[PDB]
């Protein structure tokens, strides 16, 4: 609900690469905890963190983060060795910057933004197989005085599903009117998408809010996304607009129709949903 | 000329229709419809009520991209906001002006480029009703925000401009000099991008750069894709003069299948050279 | 580092289309000498250059150029007579501008930008052919004290290869640890891509990089494109991540699984790369 510090903290946490049911995999921080998309890592511009990263599985897995700064053996490319063999330990460091000005006068961007990490390893040497299979999850990337949020949601488009969940099953996030909400929008596999949200809208931007009068940026309610993509933003839920089942979905209409739908459902403070029947 | 202040009510009578051959479309008056439907013009601020007929024999709905609404204007069956055949319902769409929230940030107005379509017809994400033309722009100003000569649309359907057949354009006309505004929507199944000759615009919110300060990029073509919604506006003939200036989808086999059409910048005397 | 000049240069260049081993086609500034990409045209805004152009093929092909200002004339296309007979020459004349303030209030963008030009007339009224034979090439429009770079490199995703080149064989691109490196990042043909880079990132604007700290442009390093888009940013070589071979490829998994994967190879001040077997 505040405001992001300054980085600079040395961060420490332990990953795991496990199966799960289906023939999918998943990272977690905690042996037999793994999920898709894979927990969420948060870190404040100047902040170091160390991955101490086991795969529990029985074939080679790796950690990529799209973003960050980290050296060549970071990579988690079979490329560069920094994959991990079967039931091997792996310590992966991540490193981030604020932005600055340069000796030529230029100026260096910072680490914030809305990333994610992923397999390189799994399939092929691309990941296709480990991405597939659920190998994915969000970083967050915070600067110096960052709105921070109430919530945080993640919505992952996978080829043809959401958050490898089987069609027509949400995920559903719920919210109460004024929240603050942050969704972070990560799209991977084969197919372009575009994420509509109904009733809401965001800047095309950075952080998904204008600076100020002065900002051009485009504001949006549908955005094309393609492998890889990330971006995220933060939305007052049901501003202008109140409570109620607010649909996401993408909006190739084969995709709609597929079952790429979720509701964000907005709640009075009463905690009522106006006009919510969930056998429509 | 320059946008006023929002702040009106305004009142509309809109219709959904069969035209020939399948096609469905809006319009403002009975036997009036077009694919486009017709253009929605809102300044921040305004608030407009829709006094929707629905004269098909099958269900449709109204529903709206970036301007605020109620659950109750959702426009989709499942919050029961759709049509009966034979039916009529009243949708409600307001918008807002940018401000400073109580928390300290930015909130951003309703000022865009925008559209509504169809949302139950064939299926619960309207795609039947799309393909059969129920679509059609909304343009939400800012006051002071440039105005043009001339607005013109352009939808990218599937594999059709606004729903015509391949090779038939649409074309358009202005002269050397007009400020000519395109709204650029995209629907259905299929990535696009939409390419000009002679003209181009800022990848912003009004296509405009606002000065010297702004870093957005200036560009000739973009990547769209289905409900994908912009516009801009051009000098017609800015710099480079009178012509037959294509547009088209540049993915090859759209451009070749005929997602082709001509910009007709004429002289002042009504002249094209070269055409 | 190095600044753009102020424009308002008038220069003249001959361009030739040859046709090229396996029903390849390109353009160059010297005959014999016709390359995929074609050679980069690097202008400064103001800057007027006249392409004494010829067609040294068998079969009609044009210059069509995008983003600068040019009449119908040097539009390239069949409808405007603009392509170029076998055999035959023309004159293409592209135009540049500077930004100012018309004399209505509004503001004229400028010309500056990463561009590109290619045919428009071989195969189809739209160039397929001539596109996917080869027939494209960087254009770079620069602006008044923008930051020049130590080297530009160019990739094109052309259907389903990069630079017209066999799957999986690069390009490979060389620099040293610090080397302002810029890259100019065309599409084109039938299939949308994403552009990733390992390393390194830059920000979505005119010029890849940031103009200060107003400035609210998300910085990325992944890029969805498709036909005829073109960006293009600089980025300092290793800065911050070291030495190495960082991988560029699209991110579409398949295509990436199919070899549309190169290395950017960032040595040493030495000459040397880390973990990188030659
Ligand atoms: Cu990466
Ligand atoms: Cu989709
Ligand atoms: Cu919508
Ligand atoms: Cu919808
Ligand atoms: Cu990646
Ligand atoms: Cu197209
Ligand atoms: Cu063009
Ligand atoms: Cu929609
Ligand atoms: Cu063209
Ligand atoms: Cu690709
Ligand atoms: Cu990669
Ligand atoms: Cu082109
Ligand atoms: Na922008």
């Amino acid at each position: 609900a505040g405001a992001a510090p300054a980085g600079g903290e040395v961060r420490r946490v332990t990953m795991y690469a496990e199966r799960l049911a289906g023939g999918q995999m998943g990272y977690g921080l905690e042996k037999g905890k793994a999920s898709i998309p894979g927990p969420l890592i948060e870190l404040n511009e100047g902040d170091t963190l160390h991955v101490e990263f086991e795969n529990t599985m029985d074939v080679p897995v790796s950690l990529h983060v799209h973003g960050l700064d980290y050296e060549i053996s970071s990579d988690g490319t079979k490329q560069n060795k920094s994959h991990v063999e079967p039931g091997g330990t792996r310590t992966y460091t991540w490193r981030t910057h604020e932005p600055g000005r340069r000796a030529d006068g230029t100026w260096r961007a910072g680490s914030a933004g809305y990333w994610h990490y992923h397999d390189h390893v799994v399939g092929t040497e691309a990941g296709t197989g480990g991405i597939r299979n659920g190998l994915y999850g969000p970083v967050i990337v915070r600067r110096k005085g960052d709105v921070l949020p109430d919530a945080t949601h993640t919505i992952v488009f996978n080829d043809g599903t959401i958050n490898n969940r089987p069609a027509h099953t949400g995920p559903n996030f719920e919210a109460t009117v004024g929240d603050r909400v942050e969704i972070v929008m990560i799209t991977h596999g084969e197919y372009y998408h575009t994420f509509h949200m109904h009733g809401h809208r965001w800047a095309d931007n950075r952080t998904g809010m204008l600076t100020g009068p002065d900002d051009p940026s485009q504001v949006i309610d549908n955005k094309i996304c393609g492998p890889a993509d990330s971006f995220g933003f933060q939305i007052i839920a049901g501003e202008g607009v109140g409570a109620g089942a607010w649909m996401y979905h993408c909006h190739v209409q084969s995709h709609s129709d597929m079952g790429m739908v979720g509701l964000f459902l907005v709640k009075k403070p009463d905690g009522t949903i106006p006009g919510y029947d969930p056998q429509e």
